[PDB]
């Protein structure tokens, strides 16, 4: 079942922001959020789509492994870290759109649509350019639907090989210390209004796993750090992380 804790709204209010945090206790099978309605509001996934995109590229052989090098195409872009060679891990880390656009073109429309239906991913609509629909096309996904998809990935229940899912979960590695491990992916949607930020993933503890999915209005790049900062303040408040 689900429980709405509006006290977390303060974490958005303090920054004059609007958004939702969704948490899911895997052991107890209970969900928590500050806004049950926005928790189910569907947005463009933006770079959070790099998770399913990575899975499909790996399972079809478009990407052979996490060490394969994808050469910079010599095009200087506004993102300095994009102007270099990448593998799957660094492509994810620096959210390298042009590398995943190449993935998508090699995957192709037919296979992409088939696999998103198999994943039960959002509205499963890839309308638009095969290499940009997750940024300005017709695909939409809610925070709760992100958690649903992530839970399948965590348990290796998605309809791709176990190997593909293990590799993507490696590439999702974001933070790890003696207290917790976070595997997650950021998102920044700017091509279609409303501009929003994403952070989706899970926090691994010794004896439990908390999946999370948050998004927040993002009129400017100045607030991108709040995607992680707000989420962690909620995690701290709920005694999930110190
Ligand atoms: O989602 C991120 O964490 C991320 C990672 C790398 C780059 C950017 C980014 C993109 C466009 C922009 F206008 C400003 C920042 C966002
Ligand atoms: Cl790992």
């Amino acid at each position: 079942e689900w429980q709405e804790n509006k006290s977390w709204n303060a974490h958005f209010t303090e920054h004059k922001s609007q958004g939702v945090v969704v948490l899911w206790n895997e052991n107890k099978q209970q969900g928590f959020t500050n806004n049950l309605k926005r928790a189910n509001q569907a947005f463009l996934p933006a770079s959070t789509f790099k998770i399913p995109n990575s899975l499909i590229a790996l399972d079809l052989g478009v990407v052979k492994d996490e060490h394969q090098v994808f050469k910079w195409d010599g095009q200087t872009r506004d993102i300095a870290t994009w102007n270099r060679d990448h593998n799957l891990i660094t492509a994810m880390k620096y959210s390298v759109v042009p590398v995943y656009q190449e993935f998508a073109r090699q995957i192709g429309e037919a296979r992409m649509s088939k696999m998103l239906h198999a994943f039960d991913y959002g509205n499963e609509d890839i309308s638009g350019n095969v290499d940009s629909f997750w940024l300005d096309g017709g695909i939409r996904i809610s925070a709760t639907e992100q958690i649903s998809f992530l839970r399948k990935l965590y348990h290796n229940k998605l309809h791709v090989s176990e190997r593909s899912q293990r590799i993507v979960k490696q590439a999702m590695l974001t933070e790890a210390n003696g207290d917790y491990i976070i595997r997650a992916k950021t998102g920044y949607s700017t091509r279609i209004e409303p501009k929003i930020g994403w952070w989706v993933g899970w926090v691994e503890l010794d004896d439990n796993v908390w999946f999370f999915a948050m998004n927040m209005d993002m009129p400017t790049s100045d607030g991108l750090g709040l995607r992680q900062a707000i989420t962690k303040e909620v995690l701290k408040q709920e005694k999930i992380i110190p």
